[PDB]
């Protein structure tokens, strides 16, 4: 019910760097509006790699509240470096914040010739596992096969991602704009 | 800080007519601005929307007193008719602030039950003063609702505030939505304090 404000903090790794996104979030039509910021600079990584790490909530995730839940997830890049991300996510203050911290490879990555953008995808639906398609700016696809485990401190669920550019930003930085339904 | 969802139930009951209304929308004492639907969820009301306006928190700009939030009591006497008498309990409910009302009316004629005010809400100042004696706020008031034939309804109020745990200006602006069907009432607000 209601529209709640997100706080997502992404500290990731020979490459260090920091992400930290604010918006809004609203379980009423499932919307996602997001604005992720590269703080220490641009980013050694593609964003569409990071959009499945940086809130299912919005539609157990729910009764997980407020205490919230860790989330817990291996990724595997095709012929190429894997993540381990781990993240806690609760509210704080009418604030749902998502703190994450991620571990990683070979320089379509590392090289950033991805496309930006995320296609759609269905979850099986805790435990998960599910592979992303991402284009590649020549015609391939960069598959990422995710592994997730999910514990409090059956369905579907289908979502939709539209990345943008605040275009008087000049920072390294990410618009999301995300619908998830069950 | 920041804007806040707000959820307004009001259980009325004047001159033998039961009703209550629920009011959904917004609120930032940021810019100080209020957006709210009313719907009066047991069909038309017996009564003016405009006379449920002071009735149906004062917080955004009252803010101290929340998440353990304060009470508001007010006996207002409309001019040679009815008197309303109040109760709220404004606070927190999980991230959401409240304001259940409860209200009754007795006395009245059929200006009021005779719903001939117009569908609109003059500005007025509020005398807030402090009082430590019942750890609260007290407040004095009139308000002139505008009548259809070109008087005035005067709506003389008296507020008492008091936890459970200056000047103030309000502007107010009554709509319609077109897509809805029930007995309702779309309301904005502009309040400032000084």
């Amino acid at each position: 019910t209601g529209v709640v404000p997100i706080l997502i903090e992404l500290d990731g790794d020979g490459h260090k760097f920091f992400v930290r996104g604010e918006g809004e979030g609203d379980a009423t039509i499932g919307k996602l509006s997001l604005k992720f910021i590269a703080t220490t600079g641009k980013l050694p990584v593609p964003w569409p790699t990071l959009v499945t790490t940086l809130v299912q909530a919005f539609s157990f995730f729910k009764s997980a509240m407020p205490e919230g839940y860790v989330q817990e997830r291996t990724i595997y890049f095709k012929d190429d470096g894997t993540y381990k991300t781990r993240a806690e996510v609760k509210f704080e203050g009418c604030t749902l914040v998502n703190r994450i911290e991620l571990k990683g490879f070979k320089e379509n990555i590392l090289g950033h010739k991805l496309e930006y953008n995320f296609n759609s995808h269905k979850v099986y639906i805790i435990k998960a596992n599910f592979t992303i398609r991402h284009n590649v700016e020549d015609g391939s696809v960069q598959l990422a096969d995710h592994y997730q485990q999910n514990t409090p401190i059956d369905h579907y669920l289908s979502t939709q991602t539209i990345l943008s550019k605040d275009l008087n930003e000049k920072r390294d930085h990410m618009v999301l704009l995300e619908y998830v339904t069950a």
